[PDB]
């Protein structure tokens, strides 16, 4: 009856990351085809970094201070061009790891894999959420960027994030494979406030579906309630509202558990009104938002 | 100040997976060099796992009756050995994706990767522990037996867990890859016992410096204690004692924080004998066992 926060498998991805260095500044690439993507800002220094000019930075720069490793083969470029926030290096060989791929723009509340990179190496892969307000809670050091994010489907990667910036507050931003950052963020050493952040509603409900049917059910009561009554208590402890697109993206659950998904909001209604009272649901003493109702669905199902 | 379970890429051991079956029982196997590896019980019927005499199971079956597939192609057998409780099926092809490999015999509190499997095919991959009652609170649905649990260094990839049965409590139990079962447990259907649980208390201690690197340092004090005296506390709340061995293990942790591992403990004490009164720790309302000190160091040095 277990339940953990499982990532994808990463083979797809490792074979993919490279490393990046201009001057003391070196960061993670992805070399995909005959083209390698990585923040723009490996262009900068730390004194850049407070108000970078990137068109005239890119100017200056040449192809040979781009210094593109993968393990011990060092590569060569052929064609550079700035897309967005994103670096776009045309290179002298097509990645033979390549996998197949897609670039998408996730939504706040979706999960992906990161696999975490120090220098084109590899180190860990982890699940984590894009929250509602476009950050994400990495474990991001002192040079995991150009570390991406990705979903994958069957034999496909899609790859959804790259990590540019960690946030005064410690916490990420990043952009999607064109270079548009998620949220209001901008890739420079600046303050850069991020909203409120929210809990993802509907992951708590495929969460607590996840521990009804892994056997775990004191929470469940013989309350209910309505979507518009659940919005009202949900919008006190900044819980995202519900709508009925979330509602009919828990039917499966509901299926499965007979459970209707009106009943279990009524549920996290009284959990959110009254607290947990020092007992557990899978094993965590808080609500966790982190699965969306797909993942809770691929876990238990195989 | 980014903290997250990461588990270790998992390519390398993505390409050794393979599927086993034998009547109406498929499960994961390992391919590495030329053999494959996998619970003795795939040759079991689930009328059979009540109790099994293995060996005489085993003198019934044909090379033929056992179905070995890697995505879509099928091997095929040379020589089969049973080793404790892992069969070795030697096979007619060196798998050309074998890494660097060790066979490890790891110890309760340690910490390894999972590639959970269904049928051969990878689906996630997660960081867990080695209880200290030798069970795994895993995430294993029907046939993910023969998932394998695993550390990489540098090149190198330490197998040290497969995973065999769920045990009526549905925590996970599994062998070493020679077959020795971890803890008291066997491969039948029967009623079987883990013993109580207790808390990796260095792992704890270990967390407790994560989260003073990345800044969440709320509960230090300024109390101190004996380790005799933490001790009588730990044994209270089913604590692992702790033994000079941990807090030699500590120290680099202790260098980085300025904080004496005893002094650590003392905070730990106060945590334990009065909760933590609705605060977090590094985003958790628990005290998390689940790290090492190696993993915490690996972690906040790259």
């Amino acid at each position: 009856s277990g339940f953990r926060k499982m990532a994808f498998p990463s083979g797809k991805v490792e074979g993919c990351m490279v490393q990046v260095t201009c001057g003391t500044t070196t960061l993670n690439g992805l070399w995909l085809d005959d083209v390698v993507y990585c923040p723009r800002h490996v262009i900068c220094t730390s004194e850049d970094m407070l108000n970078p000019n990137y068109e005239d930075l890119l100017i200056r720069k040449s192809n040979h201070n781009f210094l593109v490793q993968a393990g011990n083969v060092q590569l060569r470029v052929i064609g550079h061009s700035m897309q967005n926030c994103v670096l776009k290096l045309k290179v002298d060989t097509a990645n033979p790891k390549t996998p197949k791929y897609k670039f998408v723009r996730i939504q706040p509340g979706q999960t992906f894999s990161v696999l975490a990179c120090y220098n084109g190496s590899p180190s860990g892969v982890y699940q984590c959420a894009m929250r509602p307000n476009f950050t994400i809670k990495g474990s991001f050091l002192n040079g995991s960027c150009g570390s991406v994010g990705f979903n994958i489907d069957y034999d496909c990667v899609s790859f959804c994030y790259m990590h540019h910036m960690v946030l005064p507050t410690g916490v990420h931003a990043g952009t999607d494979l064109e270079g548009n950052f998620y949220g209001p963020f901008v890739d420079r050493q600046t303050a850069q406030a991020a909203g409120t952040d929210t809990t993802i509603t509907v992951n708590v409900l495929a969460w607590l579906y996840a521990a009804v049917i892994n056997g775990d059910r004191w929470f469940l009561n013989r309350f209910t309630t309505t979507l518009n009554d659940f919005n009202l208590v949900a919008m006190k402890y900044n819980y995202e509202p519900l709508t009925q697109d979330h509602v009919d993206i828990l039917g499966p659950l509901s299926a499965q558990t007979g459970i209707a998904v009106l009943d279990m909001c009524a549920s996290l209604k009284e959990l959110l009104q009254n607290g947990m009272n020092g007992r557990t649901i899978l094993g965590s003493a808080l609500l966790e938002d982190e699965f969306t109702p797909f993942d809770v669905v691929r876990q238990c199902s195989g």
